[PDB]
């Protein structure tokens, strides 16, 4: 069976995902793990896009709008982006900005391969508004960043790589493109797109002040000029993002054991509380350390069935940590953390467990 | 001028709302303070709901359901809570659930006012799924609970209210309905909506399962007995939650000044970096520590007008927190933190002023 069947069907049995009222068949609902999961995505592209940056702001546009929008690109988004060329000089206004900058979004979009195409989807696009001269230079710059992005959240860097788009395959509007592709491991070609920086000149804002007549080139008064700017545009998928991260994070580990190597950032339950067992002395201390970490993260806790075996459902789902709490720990008031990947324990004070999460959990 | 027009005009200025594609016109998308804000009320709703409770969990499900779904209830949401319907058997099954026990979701569910009442809105709702004896209640508490929630998020409890449905305004369906009103100042009756909590006994559960032919009932092993649980649905705007949450945080200040008493956690802008001046020395530091901050918060860099203005801009945005950077702070590598409401003054070490500020933003 392929890689892709194996991940599907293990999401769909731990609940990251269920067949969009499985009383079109490629909408997908998010499960609880799935809901985190792609929660825990889109922050990390926020914080990395938005908050961490100065010359970045954030915008939500109605997935529906006029009619003319669309025209230009009673009745009535394929894409996130339009709202963002039309709020172009609005945001230059209220937020006081001037390129280099940009506006981020994201936002729902409307088959097969899971959740690769789907109708209705959820796309991360950002506009990099820029004077035209520094365009190209841009352009490498945010290639290169978003892809160590993916990097620096677990993806394997070998299972990514980079497509330049030939000049037959650029649209009219388009100087330059290069494709983050991801090895899904479909059947043929495993490779497919996961995020696409593209250089649109200044095709998207001459395009939409001309069919709204609104003057939408920007002034730089230190040299008193005035020009259209050229935008570089990083559009990554959500869902494919989901579906590259899960896929990445899949290992089979002499002894077998099944386990998403999430990074803690991404993953949907950062820590497990596991009792040694349903003793009516274990768990009470059990859920009073359990509600003091859902103050902080998304917890889980499980007093069913073998330690071994909620060990091995905590790490199939890809969770950090696991926190058991035993007999000893009615005597000496500590804990013994279990990290995932390693396997390794470590008995540690209940008073300082959270601090020891922390810093771990990042 | 009502003060909702007021609102609505600062919103507009500040770049917490634009008319979408100003180039339907009820149809508003979020600038970037808005998106912000909107941000931190989900957040902070999906942190009481679902992070913080053992018993209740969440779920993403498809804008486009099918459409028996809805019959129920080639051609194809006005809700969120069909999803969470007709996947209850996959959460207990996934999540390993049993009532009393909720699952929560937020999305996108499709004039005048302003926002109040828009074709393209986004809910939060719950459904809590209890054994039939215990629903009266649950409801009472969760009627508590979700109005408490409110208050603690910085609402006047004086601008809140419990409207009960009478028995003629009562749905069929439903036993009990307590609708959470805001004083949000509309002309008439200045009262409107803003969460409702129905207890509607087990007739979703009871109508999926007839409409689609799967069981939907709850076995409660411990009695060895088969029910269908009773809902009690939390559902709340988020469109109208930030409208009730900005209306509530305007007050104007003998001199008048402009500010939005927002609790710290739903700030747009948690933290103002200000350089006394535009002087070459401050201007590096200032962009350091900023720099610093965005690791954790959303921040403003604003080194234009003078330091009155800048302050008067970051109050009337809501900014919790201005830090100030002076000619002294190069000397004694400290910065002047100005509380929004008090405008109180208090000089701080720079390598402290994160944690100083961090246990003040909660
Ligand atoms: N049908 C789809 N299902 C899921 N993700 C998609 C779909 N179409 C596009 N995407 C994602 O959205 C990104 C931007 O789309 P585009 O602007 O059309 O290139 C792509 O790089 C994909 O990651
Ligand atoms: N047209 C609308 N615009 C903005 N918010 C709305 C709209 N309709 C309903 N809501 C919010 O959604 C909540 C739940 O809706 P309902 O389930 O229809 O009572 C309400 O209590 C409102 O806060
Ligand atoms: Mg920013
Ligand atoms: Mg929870």
């Amino acid at each position: 069976a392929s890689i892709i069947d194996t991940v599907a069907n293990l999401a769909k049995r731990r609940g990251f995902v269920y067949q969009s009222g499985e009383i079109t068949r490629s909408a997908w609902d998010y499960g609880p793990l799935g809901v985190e999961l792609k929660e825990n995505i889109k922050r990390q592209w926020w914080k990395s896009m938005v908050t961490a940056r100065e010359d970045v702001v954030g915008i939500d546009t109605s997935i529906i709008l006029p009619r003319e929008v669309w025209v230009a690109s009673g009745l009535h988004r394929p894409e996130t982006a339009q709202g963002i060329f039309t709020n172009f000089a609005n945001v230059v206004t209220t937020a006081r900005k001037k390129p280099p900058f940009g506006i981020a979004q994201t936002g729902k979009s409307f088959p097969g391969n899971f959740i690769f195409r789907t109708r209705e989807f959820e796309q991360m696009e950002m506009e990099f508004f820029v004077e035209p001269s520094t365009a190209k230079e841009w352009h490498q710059y945010w290639i290169d960043t978003r892809l160590q992005w993916y990097v620096d959240l677990g993806i394997d860097r070998d299972n990514l790589r980079l497509y330049e788009h030939p000049p037959e395959k650029l649209s009219h509007y388009a100087e330059r493109t290069v494709d983050i592709e991801y090895k899904y491991g479909f059947a043929g070609d495993p490779w497919g797109e996961l995020e696409g920086i593209a250089n649109r000149t200044d095709f998207d804002l001459s395009t939409h002040s001309k069919h709204s007549g609104v003057d939408l080139s920007y002034y730089d008064q230190a040299t008193d000029t005035r020009y259209v700017p050229y935008v570089i545009e990083p559009a990554a998928g959500l869902t494919r993002s989901l579906m590259a991260f899960l896929i990445d994070a899949y290992s089979e580990d002499v002894d077998k054991r099944t386990v998403l190597r999430f990074d803690p950032r991404l993953a949907p339950v950062k820590v497990a509380v596991l009792p040694l067992s349903r003793h009516a002395d274990l768990s009470p201390k059990a859920r009073d350390l359990a509600a003091e970490l859902r103050q902080h993260w998304n917890v889980e806790f499980d007093d069913a069935g073998a330690i071994g075996r909620r060990y091995r459902r905590q790490d199939e789902v890809g969770t950090p940590y696991c926190v058991t709490v035993d007999f000893d720990s009615l005597e000496d008031n500590a804990v013994t953390v279990r990290e995932r990947d390693s396997m390794a324990q470590e008995r540690i004070s209940i008073d300082q467990v959270t601090d020891y999460l922390a810093v771990r959990l990042k």
